[PDB]
């Protein structure tokens, strides 16, 4: 069996995802993007799960929460954004959310890490600080939350941008059993990118996107820096005090990366954690598609802690869950590629730039039957394009299957490096009509393990949806 990046289906869209192992299996507990959605987060929340020793088998296990349950949302006119599920201290699930841009931290639980989901409350001041209202202060956003290994809980979530009232950073607080009262007023625990300035987080502050784990004794916070496409860590020995600045972790185009500065794949936000699973640490997060920012798809690294407490930033990948390069047989779809610039590749996230309706960029066609019978491909391939897959076992491989299409005349080179400067084949490109078709390409790549590259050069556009190995 084999898996890739991203880990659940191609047609399933779930961003902003927390993995938590509940009774052996390993959920993720994300928001729901459609495919060539048109906003963030528009379908009810799911979840899919693994057995936590078989992260190659992930299952769908229904929706679990839906728009229209939170008092405040009786049409459904807003959505459900990025959630965290915990295990409280009374062993039952609890589910917190907020939605979109409302300042407000809801709350759903079950006896189930599968739902059903039913609302139990808003995160609420206790009686003696502000007449026991909602929270609704220091914007309530993406909300985290810990049971620690002693029952208390701690919730976490802020909203502050650099770019009405602002997070100034992330926003903590210990929750009381009830699940929904705070113990005392929310304090700051990580700097935003403004205070940021002058301390050791300068220039990756706290922006949004809060996740806390427990790493033996210690405190690990994760969080979707001022850069936004990064994940980033702070550690303490306390849950809502004392955290030091650690670095990044996975940024979904490596920048940063040995000090990248050009992004390998299309930047856009990031969100997610960090999960014990097996022996080994993952690291979870999503890559965007269709052009758009409402198009996400969960993705996995595993990470190294080191001895010392620190967690080297990992390049992201095509194999991810795998536990080891994929077979170098059989067929693969394009849409995998964890490399795919072309030369109107932003530095800078900006999805306003009427440039990314044009750009390189994987999409999904609804085909006739089960999602499962849906395309996706890369479009939009022209000059200067480069797609590459992370990481093949290349045993006795003679040549490759490309099915592409589109009006290109030029030339495909193959490489095993992004700078295409290690050159294993290449074919003309002649194709001028717009039927899908197959270009077998020798390539000469000596056994072992390599990345894979495709770059385009010439005129024309052209289309690329599954590439096969032929070997001996
Ligand atoms: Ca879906
Ligand atoms: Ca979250």
């Amino acid at each position: 069996k084999q898996i890739t990046n991203p880990y659940l289906p191609l047609y399933e869209y779930v961003p902003d995802g927390e993995p938590h192992v509940f009774d052996g299996r390993l959920y993720i507990y994300g928001s729901h993007d459609l495919a060539g959605g048109t906003r963030y987060c528009q379908g009810d929340y799911v979840t899919w799960s693994a057995p936590v020793d078989d992260l190659k088998s992930w299952r769908y296990e229904g929706v679990i929460y839906r728009k229209d349950q939170d008092p405040l949302n009786p049409d459904g006119n807003m959505e459900m954004w990025a959630p965290d599920v915990t295990r409280g201290p009374d062993g039952r699930y609890y589910l917190y959310y907020c939605l979109s841009f409302y300042p407000a931290v809801g709350v759903a639980v079950s006896d189930s890490p599968a739902g059903p989901f039913q609302f139990h409350g808003h995160v609420k001041y206790p009686a003696h600080i502000q007449g026991g209202k909602t929270l609704a202060e220091f914007m309530p956003f993406d909300p985290a939350v810990l049971t620690d290994a002693d029952g208390r809980v701690y919730l976490y979530y802020g909203f502050s941008p650099v770019k009405i009232q602002f997070s100034e950073g992330c926003m903590t607080a210990e929750l009381e059993p009830d699940m929904l009262t705070v113990k005392d007023t929310p304090k700051m625990c990580v700097p935003g990118g403004k205070l940021a300035v002058g301390t050791p987080f300068e220039g990756h502050g706290y922006f949004e996107a809060p996740s806390i784990r427990k790493v033996g004794e210690k405190y690990y916070l994760l969080y979707s820096s001022q850069l936004s496409h990064e994940l980033c860590y702070a550690v303490s020995d306390q849950p809502m005090e004392g955290y030091a600045y650690g670095g990044t972790i996975v940024s979904n185009g490596d920048v940063g990366l040995d000090g990248r500065a050009a992004p390998v794949y299309t930047l856009g936000n990031n969100h997610g954690g960090i999960v014990q699973a097996g022996g080994d640490w993952y690291v979870f997060y999503h890559r965007q598609t269709h052009g758009t920012e409402f198009s996400r798809q969960g993705c996995a690294e595993k990470i190294t802690i080191k001895p010392d407490g620190s967690i080297p930033q990992v390049e992201i990948t095509s194999c991810g869950l795998n536990g080891g390069p994929l077979a170098a047989g059989g067929s693969y779809s394009a849409a995998i590629a964890c490399h795919l610039t072309d030369g109107t590749t932003l530095r800078e996230i900006d999805y306003s730039d009427p440039v990314m309706k044009t750009q390189i960029q994987i999409t999904e066609e609804a085909r006739d039957g089960g999602e499962d019978k849906n395309l996706h491909y890369i479009r939009q391939i022209g000059g200067g394009a480069v797609v590459g897959y992370k990481y093949f076992d290349f045993q006795g491989v003679m040549a490759l299957d490309l099915t592409v299409r589109g009006d290109a005349g030029g030339r495909l080179a193959v490489a095993l490096d992004a700078g295409m400067k290690q050159a294993v084949g290449g074919a003309d490109l002649a194709l001028n009509g717009g039927g899908w078709q197959t270009v077998r390409i020798p390539v000469t790549v000596p056994n072992g393990v390599h990345a894979l590259y495709f770059g385009y050069t010439g005129e024309g556009r052209l289309e690329f949806s599954d590439f096969a190995f032929v070997t001996a």
